[PDB]
């Protein structure tokens, strides 16, 4: 298959690590019935963690993941929440004292959160500073999000939210609360995109809509940035941007070909419909030369200063009520360069 | 197919009145990418309406929707948004002044909500207050709101939950402000229900889950669910709450058992797992000897009393900090008889 030809097949996936980090730990995941949550919640139960509590808003997702987890039901507990209900999470975080939040809540559709940027903000932003908030005053030990390589020079409300959110809790991170932030880019047949998308296309005898010939993306397979990510989150001191080698660029149009090709239906044509609002023909390359190594050669550290939180919580109120929302985030930052 | 075998097949669809009612309008739907909301803004583009406004605060739901409707992109905008934020909801509904609001949006799922019942009353009833308050506030002219046999006697949070969002939009319909509420029974195949389930143990060689014995329910597809709440819309009054004939219960172990018969996968047990918290039997029948008729045979007018809105105001304000949801519930539901 496509996911199959494209995964990354990392070197140093280390079981053990994972293991000695998640046994018998109540660990939160927020956004636990996505592609990547849904993830983070398999590996959660397989590498010893005693307690898994789901957070997600989404009815469904929740749902999905919990009967998937059926066979282990005695330590897992579905939470149906928004991460913006500070007093409903707070309630949450007290009752059941987690020691690890893994922070897989967002809106990530680039076209979307251009079409609804406060949506964005309110979702991305706010739903991290109140869920990093809870965490930090609940005396959870450490927290990990995810990020993404779009939060890189980002061009996009979306991207730039996540960078946001990169600096947000960075800077939270201190001698008790352990901060770590991990940096990856597509995830093969996640909720979505492209991939379930051509599929569609193609079982429904749709000719292949790309975006342009030349766009690429760089792919991993959720089980290899999960099981990188929980890696990370290991060996993470507090305060690390970390950020994983996805190895070869892909082009689409090879994907496309390649899934045409795959399914025997080079009957179909692939039309080009045009580049989107803010979106990057080639994203950045995640790994610095610059950057320092791990023990891991698939995840290095990448440079990142603390911002005053006075500062920053003042600019994020802001946020919240400004008339150009793209103005005010290239307040906050300033190497945003918006479409 | 099962869905074939079970659908009602309706006699008194009525495309034309449907045109009617719809032609020309701008329509909002909430829970636009569910498995209800997404049929209602089908049906939406279908019968005529010049702009449906989709409003989901699922993104995947949404961007799925979206996607499905994309020849008619022109027509339709995607509002990624909890119901629950009322500023944002309030500036959707100046900024597009919708004359019908379709409201689809809520918590479904019965164990969830026994498990999660704080956020039942929340999403469902205060939600389901917000929207139908912005919506009078912003002379929207009808209002619409699906609902279920669950909430007739109920004897689980949801399906009390349900009921209290009758009794709110039926007390605040008035001359300017015409509100209807339908209530069905189970759609076939929709997201997290039965079918899927048994298709999802058939496709891994695994026993059916059967509840009990005699347990039924009763079903109708989408399309004729959906339909139907239109029809029921278009000749509503304002004040009128409306019930579907579902034609013959069908028992879930026939079910599960033409299932096996449909997939050749006779191979498979059919297990027997138990009732669960607060799950009927048999749902309470819709249509009561004494309903109203319409002209159309598959749809009633139930009786229904106004209460005062300013003690259900108080009382939807003690549900949101109350410490004993169901006994709080239950004074304003004295039918409710919880599990
Ligand atoms: N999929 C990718 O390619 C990719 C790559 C790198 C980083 N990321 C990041 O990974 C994370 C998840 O991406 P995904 O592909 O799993 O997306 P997804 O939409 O499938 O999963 C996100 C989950 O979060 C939930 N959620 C969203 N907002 C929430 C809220 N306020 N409260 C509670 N739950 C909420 C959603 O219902 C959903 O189940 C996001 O932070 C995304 O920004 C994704
Ligand atoms: N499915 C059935 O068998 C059935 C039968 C009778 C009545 N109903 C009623 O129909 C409606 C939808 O049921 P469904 O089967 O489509 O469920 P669903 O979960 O598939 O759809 C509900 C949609 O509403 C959205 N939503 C939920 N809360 C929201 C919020 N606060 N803001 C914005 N969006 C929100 C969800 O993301 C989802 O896409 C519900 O009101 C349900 O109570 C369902
Ligand atoms: O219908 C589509 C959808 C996506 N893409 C491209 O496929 C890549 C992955 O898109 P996806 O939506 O999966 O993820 P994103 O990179 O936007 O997070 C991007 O280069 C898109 O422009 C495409 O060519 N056609
Ligand atoms: O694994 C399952 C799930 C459901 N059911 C039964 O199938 C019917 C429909 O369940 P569903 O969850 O679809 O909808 P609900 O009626 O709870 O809204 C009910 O009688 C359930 O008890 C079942 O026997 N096994
Ligand atoms: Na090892
Ligand atoms: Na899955
Ligand atoms: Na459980
Ligand atoms: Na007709
Ligand atoms: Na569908
Ligand atoms: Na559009």
């Amino acid at each position: 298959s496509i996911e199959d030809l494209l995964a990354r097949k990392p070197k140093d996936l280390d079981d053990s690590a994972v293991a000695a980090f998640l046994k018998d730990k109540v660990v939160l995941v927020s956004g636990a019935g996505g592609t990547i949550g849904s993830e983070l919640c398999k590996q959660c139960i397989k590498f010893g963690a005693k307690h898994l509590i789901m957070v997600d808003h989404s009815e469904y997702n929740l749902y999905k993941i919990n009967d998937d987890l059926n066979l282990y039901k005695e330590k897992i507990t579905p939470i149906l929440l928004s991460i913006l209900d500070k007093q409903s999470l707070d309630e949450v975080l007290k009752t059941y004292k987690p020691e690890l939040i893994l922070h897989a809540a967002a809106y990530k559709h680039v076209p979307l959160c251009e079409q609804n940027p406060h949506s964005a903000v309110i979702n991305n932003i706010l739903g991290t500073k109140i869920l990093c908030d809870s965490a930090k005053e609940n005396k959870v030990a450490k927290f990990v999000m995810i990020s993404t390589d779009k939060a890189v020079r980002p061009t996009n409300i979306y991207g730039c939210t996540k960078r946001v959110c990169e600096l947000y809790t960075l800077s939270m991170s201190d001698e008790n609360f352990e901060v770590a932030c991990v940096r990856f880019g597509n995830v093969l047949g996640s909720s979505g995109s492209v991939i379930p998308k051509f599929k569609a296309q193609i079982a429904n005898n749709e000719p292949l809509t790309l975006t342009h010939p030349d766009i690429v993306r760089y792919f991993m397979l959720v089980a290899e940035a999960v099981q990188l990510v929980l890696q990370a989150g290991a060996i993470a001191k507090g305060g690390e941007l970390f950020v994983l080698d996805m190895g070869k660029p892909v082009k689409i149009i090879d994907l496309a070909k390649k899934m045409l090709l795959l399914s025997n239906r080079n009957d179909l044509e692939i039309k080009i419909t045009g580049l989107r609002k803010g979106e990057k023909l080639y994203e950045e390359l995640l790994i610095d030369e610059n950057d320092a190594k791990t023990q891991y050669e698939s995840i290095f550290v990448a440079k990142n200063e603390k911002v005053d939180l006075d500062w920053l919580n003042k600019e994020i109120e802001n946020l919240q009520i400004c008339e150009d929302i793209s103005e005010a985030l290239l307040k906050i930052v300033p190497e945003f360069k918006h479409n």
